[PDB]
DNA sequence: CGGCGTACG
DNA sequence: GCCG
């Protein structure tokens, strides 16, 4: 088993689900309390088991495993001997917890916002509505629409949110294109939000695009909340039977030449694009990020025509999305 | 022990 | 918390 999420795949679904759920908690918990070095341990530990071809079914199968020390193992252990590990069960059914994981979910609260708020007192949504005087206004959007925001966005509510921002774009700027990208694209069935990129096959045609995107959305009546550059974090409205429902939706512009760089970047997952990048400094030493892959010595981007390039220059195997679900 | 991804709004 |  390789130590980097990127060496392996990593399929949505997998034998090992519990266990990582497991580990998967004390991540979060770790991440609450800003230690970022025990969030990624917990979390690289729970994607190696992802990785594996069967149930880890006693501690022995995890000798060799990397990430498995003393205590991801232990969590492990208890977990097949019981059926739960108190250790996690106590950071489930902790007020700290509950509160940071409540305040974080909303758009427009980070970990510091919710850990100041948590220290002040703050517990519950209706704390935070009745003081709107300390909330932005994208933390207002946030806490309007944080019920439909809960609710999971479904495969058919993607390719009608596909649709009207094709026809945005196309308006906007003809001969550009919209991908879907994001969990959708690695096969998920559901997500927190849907996530675009857009380009046009001439460079630098895409300059300028993405506010003419968002003023024909909005002239529209889709958009419920923008900022109003290149990233867009949106609230769009979707319509359903005989009503709608608030939906985040993330617009990204790329030119075509970063355009595969942007595509992997954009498709994650999140814990597989952190190792990528840590893959290229720390084994290949060449900076990677959503724009390119610099080599710091020649002083040089590399041009990639596909995600394959992208792999190929890397070294490593190629990995189609569903297979990064790290 | 140092390192832990790397951007944009 | 774990790796190198
Ligand atoms: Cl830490
Ligand atoms: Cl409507
Ligand atoms: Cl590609
Ligand atoms: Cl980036
Ligand atoms: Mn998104
Ligand atoms: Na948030
Ligand atoms: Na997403
Ligand atoms: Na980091």
């Amino acid at each position: 088993m390789p130590a980097y999420a990127c060496q392996r795949p990593t399929p949505l679904t997998h034998h090992n689900t519990g266990l990582s759920e497991a580990l998967e908690i004390l991540a979060e918990a770790a991440g609450f309390e800003g230690s970022e070095g025990r969030l990624l341990t917990f979390c690289r530990a729970a994607s190696v088991l992802k990785a594996l071809p069967s149930p880890v079914t006693t501690l022995s199968q995890l000798q060799g495993l990397p990430h498995f020390g003393e205590h991801s193992s232990r969590v492990v252990q208890e977990l097949l001997e019981h059926g739960v590990c108190e250790e996690v069960e106590r950071v489930r059914r902790s007020e700290r917890y509950q509160t940071m994981k409540l305040f974080t979910q909303i758009f427009g609260v980070g970990v510091k916002t919710a850990d100041r708020w948590y220290r002040e007192g703050l517990r519950t949504l209706d704390d935070l509505r009745e003081q709107p005087q300390k909330l932005t206004q994208q933390q207002k959007a946030g806490l309007q629409h944080h019920q439909d925001l809960s609710t999971p966005v479904l495969r058919s509510d993607v390719d009608a949110l596909q649709q009207v921002v094709e026809e945005a774009v196309g308006q906007a700027l003809p001969g550009a294109t919209v991908t879907l990208t994001g969990g959708f694209r690695r096969g998920k069935l559901q997500g927190h939000d849907v996530d675009f990129l857009i380009t046009h096959p001439k460079e630098g045609q895409e300059a300028g695009l993405l506010p003419r995107v968002m003023c024909r959305l909005q002239d529209q009546g889709l958009i419920l909340y923008h900022q109003h550059f290149e990233r867009s974090f949106c609230i769009f409205r979707l319509p359903q039977p005989g009503s709608w429902k608030a939906v985040r939706v993330d617009l990204v512009v790329a030119p075509v030449s970063q355009f595969p760089f942007a595509l992997l970047g954009w498709t994650g997952s999140k814990l597989f694009q952190r190792e990528l990048r840590r893959f290229s400094r720390k084994e290949k030493g060449l900076w990677l990020n959503s724009h390119g892959l610099f080599d710091p010595e020649q002083k040089t981007f590399f041009q990639a025509a596909s995600e394959e390039d992208i792999f190929r220059h890397l070294g490593l195997e190629y990995l189609p999305p569903e297979q990064r679900n790290a």
